[PDB]
């Protein structure tokens, strides 16, 4: 199977998380394509992928709390080929904020509205992802089991 991982990360936490998930999928036999949201074009982005994992950090704001590099993708999610696609979301945040990992909820909800198939509840990491390595690997393990 081929998996696409797209992440938006400012300080590197969601990027570390994406790389950890990418390793788990690869060690399980998937061919994985891991890309920074700052470098992708939304049009047909998901074409040909069996599984798509989208990740992003949350930044408190009055209008949109998604990480800046992910915004353009999020705004054009309807052109990616999400209908009937198996997808799962993940993201880093901090539970001292009201909207803890709120970007994960936002992305899941829009993918659901576009007809995607959410394979597993989103991975929400509090603090340093390096300290949650077991949680990432385990979630990655469960998403492969749902595909
Ligand atoms: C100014 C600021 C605002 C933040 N706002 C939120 C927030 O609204 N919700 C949340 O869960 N985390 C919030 N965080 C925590 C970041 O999402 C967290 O530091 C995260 O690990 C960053 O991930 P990244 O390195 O992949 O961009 C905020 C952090 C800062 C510095």
């Amino acid at each position: 199977p081929k998996a696409l991982i797209v992440y938006g990360s400012t300080t590197g936490n969601t990027e570390y998380t994406a790389e950890t998930i990418a390793r788990e999928l690869a060690d399980a036999g998937y061919e994985v394509d891991s890309r920074d949201a700052a470098s992708v074009e939304a049009g047909g982005l998901f074409e040909g992928f069996d599984l798509v994992l989208l990740g992003c950090s949350t930044w408190a704001d009055d209008s949109i709390e998604l990480q800046d590099d992910f915004i353009p993708l999020f705004d054009s999610l309807e052109e990616t080929g999400a209908q009937g696609r198996k997808v799962a979301c993940f993201g880093c945040g901090d539970s001292s904020y009201e909207y803890f990992c709120g970007a994960v909820d936002a992305i899941e909800e829009k993918l659901k509205n576009l007809g995607a198939e959410i394979v597993q509840d989103g991975l929400r990491i509090d603090g340093d992802p390096r300290a949650a390595r077991d949680d990432i690997v385990g979630w990655a393990h469960d998403v492969r089991g749902a595909i």
